[PDB]
């Protein structure tokens, strides 16, 4: 047990939207390619740090099952970074992408936690990292993973 036949068409799809030639490759060149529609211009070098981090029989171009093994894990490694993006916005309760003193504590009571300005304070000064005293995200995700 592993993948579908569906998912592994949208694999393949995927794929091949990179391999412009159906050569079975993807090689810095139509990595370049299709990153140039995208607006970026990266430098051959950059293309290169590109495909040396994915390219796993370091023979020079990203083969299918290469981009399967790199696709499931980005793709569980944005399963992640959502559900600590919900959580950031479950605190952030104005959206002003800090976590205060005031919404910590009203969302820690909701969640079952009466706590006090000093405790709560303590709570942030452990997380605080630019001083603020306040909790931006990725003070959030440093302290949730860490
Ligand atoms: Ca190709
Ligand atoms: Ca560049
Ligand atoms: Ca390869
Ligand atoms: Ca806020
Ligand atoms: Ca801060």
């Amino acid at each position: 047990e592993q993948l579908t036949e569906e998912q592994i068409a949208e694999f393949k799809e995927a794929f091949a939207l990179f391999d412009k030639d159906g050569d079975g490759t993807i090689t810095t060149k139509e990595l370049g390619t299709v990153m140039r529609s995208l607006g970026q211009n990266p430098t051959e070098a950059e293309l290169q740090d590109m495909i040396n981090e994915v390219d796993a029989d370091g023979n020079g171009t990203i083969d299918f099952p290469e981009f399967l093994s790199l696709m499931a894990r980005k793709m569980k490694e944005q399963d992640s970074e959502e559900e600590l993006i919900e959580a950031f916005k479950v605190f952030d309760r104005d959206g002003n992408g800090l976590i205060s003193a005031a919404e910590l504590r009203h969302v820690m009571t909701n969640l079952g936690e009466k706590l006090t300005d000093d405790e709560v304070d303590e709570m942030i000064r452990e997380a605080d990292i630019d001083g603020d005293g306040h909790i931006n995200y990725e003070e959030f995700v440093r302290m949730m993973v860490s």
